[PDB]
């Protein structure tokens, strides 16, 4: 019955069952029988992006369907990863049988399954600069289906899967796409200091991990689900407003001329370090971050965010959206509506 040890965040809510799915007959079986029951599913890989509301009044599949196969193509390297696959642990495999390309997604957690969903990123790459194609099983059909990189409509922290694909498929497996002629992205904080010609994918990796594991807490130890709400995204004019009384504002440019902002820096400059709520808490070295300081309740952690975002709000009118996925008693509920 409960969720605790399958969310990184440590909340302790219940399920009504929890299945691990160790192939995809087994998950779609699964699927079937709870949705005959009249129950939702949920699927989860690590838990490290989902915050339980409350208890779930249906089953939640852990998703660990497991394997990888490795086909060769003269310009690249094809990996067919089972979803339930460790992303890391992923990361680390390839790069030790010399298969470069994902070091700078090293250290993020999570299943490869999930890697599509918010197409993770970090230190300059997202995961549509790797991905070939997602394969998924659609849940009411057990039709099997893929979509290539193009058709999972990435973006940041965003894909079909968050909308049109949610619920109707299950991820399965995941290909990724490494070019044999590896070329280093160097260009995120301390990646800057290293030389493109000199350096190597595990010297990257290390400059990598040892920025993650400076600023961010090990679930471990805290739990936690990364970065607690997104970069937001404000027009050229409110950049154009804010920038001018808060000249130091790290700001990332966009395409359209928008401008996203660090989150992490609009917190802290509320002075939020450390704040915390019940047993959750903003973290010290990266604001951005919300964690479970101390048996946090999931109420603390919505509460808290809703203080983070309110604070953000009143001072640079910039709204925080959640990153985390907030899971309801049947399903997902909308997060900003959840903190408003
Ligand atoms: C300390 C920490 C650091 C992090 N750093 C980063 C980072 O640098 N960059 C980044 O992008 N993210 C980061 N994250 C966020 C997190 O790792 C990602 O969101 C990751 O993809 C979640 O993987 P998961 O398997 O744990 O997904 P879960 O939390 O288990 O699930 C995520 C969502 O996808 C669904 N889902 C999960 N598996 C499947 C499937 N097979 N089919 C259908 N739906 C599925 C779930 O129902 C849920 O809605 C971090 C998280 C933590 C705790
Ligand atoms: C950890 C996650 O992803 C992380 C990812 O690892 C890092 C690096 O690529 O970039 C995002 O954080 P981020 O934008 O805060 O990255 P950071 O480099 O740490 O910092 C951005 C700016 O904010 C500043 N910053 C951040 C936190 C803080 O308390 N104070 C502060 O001033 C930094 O100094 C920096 O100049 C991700 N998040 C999103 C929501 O886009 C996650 O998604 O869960």
């Amino acid at each position: 019955h409960s969720l605790k040890p399958w969310n990184t965040f440590g909340i302790d809510h219940n399920a009504q069952h929890i299945v691990c799915a160790e192939d995809e007959q087994q998950l779609l079986n699964a699927w079937q029988y709870a949705t005959a029951e009249g129950q939702p599913v949920l699927i989860l890989g690590e838990g490290s992006n989902v915050l339980f509301l409350e208890d779930y009044r249906g089953t939640v599949i852990i998703n660990r369907i497991k394997g990888i196969e490795i086909h060769d193509e003269p310009d690249a390297w094809y990996l067919h990863v089972g979803a339930g696959e460790n992303w890391h642990r992923l990361v680390k495999y390839t790069l030790q049988e010399g298969m470069p390309g994902l070091e700078n997604l090293a250290l993020i957690p999570g299943c490869v399954g999930s890697s599509p969903i918010q197409n993770i990123g970090a230190y300059g790459v997202e995961l549509q600069r790797v991905c070939a194609y997602v394969d998924s099983v659609e849940l009411a059909t057990g039709k099997q289906v893929r979509l290539t990189a193009k058709e999972c409509r990435f973006g940041y922290r965003d894909s079909i899967f968050k909308h049109e694909y949610q619920d109707r498929f299950a991820i399965v497996a995941v290909g990724l796409r490494l070019p044999k002629e590896w070329q280093p992205v160097l260009t995120y904080g301390d990646l800057t200091r290293l030389d493109p010609t000199t350096v190597t994918p595990q010297q990257v990796f290390n400059a990598v991990c040892h920025m993650r594991t400076t600023k961010l807490p090990d679930p471990k130890v805290n739990g936690n689900a990364g970065s607690f709400f997104k970069n937001p995204v404000v027009s050229a004019e409110t950049a154009k407003a804010l920038l001018s009384q808060f000249p130091t504002a790290p700001n990332y440019p966009q395409a359209d001329g928008s401008v996203k902002l660090a989150a992490g820096w609009l917190i802290d400059q509320c002075q939020l370090k450390g704040m915390q709520i019940g047993g959750a808490a903003v973290h010290r070295q990266q604001a951005l971050v919300l964690i479970n300081e101390d048996n946090a309740k999931s109420e603390d952690v919505v509460q808290l965010a809703h203080h983070v975002r309110q604070k953000v709000g009143e001072k640079f009118n910039v709204w925080l959206e959640p990153e985390v996925r907030f899971i309801g008693a049947s399903g997902e509920v909308s997060a900003v509506e959840t903190i408003s």
